[PDB]
């Protein structure tokens, strides 16, 4: 009895100039995913093995399989279209920002056997304004409805234990019922996404 209804973006055109930031956002978001998984004990693997914690997507964003790469780009585009659908304006302010933009140097033990070492953008200094933090909460919750909707449209349903064969997932629940740990992790991701706009010189203002 779950009806995820994301913010309607069906009438939003993504201006051609925002396609770079769109690409930037997806890449940096992916790096965070890899760092988080490595920190959860995951390591590279040609094929996914939960018992061993091998993941084929622990590579650079480019080397990602097309099905997995395109998903990250579509979600990235929907994030920007969701901002636009919410009345926000996205315009480039500080062009030199991308110049003094440095990645995070993670310990050497973070490099996988596959040679991939995650290097997300160090955006710690980017302090978000109280209004921007509200936007993050919206994007976070709405990100969950977007994921859920797609998963439901592809034959997925709730289950107590995730089952790749049965297309069942315990997180297919309304945002309110979701575990706070996951909800917080998602907000953190969206928070970095909003920071990626600042760190790249763009201004996010309604
Ligand atoms: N919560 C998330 N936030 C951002 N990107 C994510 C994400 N979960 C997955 N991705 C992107 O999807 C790609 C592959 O998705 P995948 O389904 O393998 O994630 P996953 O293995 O963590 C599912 P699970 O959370 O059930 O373990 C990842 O490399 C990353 O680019
Ligand atoms: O589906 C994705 C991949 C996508 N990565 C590209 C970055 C674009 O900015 C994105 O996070 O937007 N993440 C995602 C989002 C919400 C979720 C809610 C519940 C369970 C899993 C979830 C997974």
């Amino acid at each position: 009895s779950f009806i995820p209804c994301p913010v309607d973006t069906s009438q939003v055109i993504l201006p051609p100039h925002l396609e770079k930031i769109r690409d930037r956002l997806a890449e940096n978001i992916h790096e965070l995913w890899g760092m988080n998984k490595i920190e959860l004990g995951w390591t590279f693997g040609k094929i996914r093995d939960d018992n061993k914690r091998q993941h084929p997507c622990l590579v650079e964003f480019s080397k990602l399989p097309e099905t997995e790469k395109n998903y990250n780009l579509q979600m990235s585009t929907e994030t920007l279209k969701t901002l636009l659908a919410l009345g926000c304006h996205i315009a480039h302010v500080n062009p030199a920002a991308e110049e003094d933009l440095k990645k995070v140097k993670l310990p050497k033990n973070y490099m996988m056997s596959n040679g991939y070492k995650p290097a997300p953008l160090d955006l710690s200094d980017v302090k978000l304004l109280p209004p921007q933090e509200i936007l993050v909460d919206k994007l976070a919750e709405n990100a969950h409805n977007v994921w859920a909707k797609d998963r439901i449209k592809q034959g997925w349903t709730y289950g107590i234990q995730q089952d790749l064969k049965n297309k069942r997932n315990p997180r297919l629940v309304p945002y309110a019922l979701l575990d706070e740990r996951t909800k917080k992790s998602n907000r953190d991701s969206l928070r970095e996404a909003v920071r990626t706009f600042v760190g790249y010189g763009y201004n996010i203002e309604p």
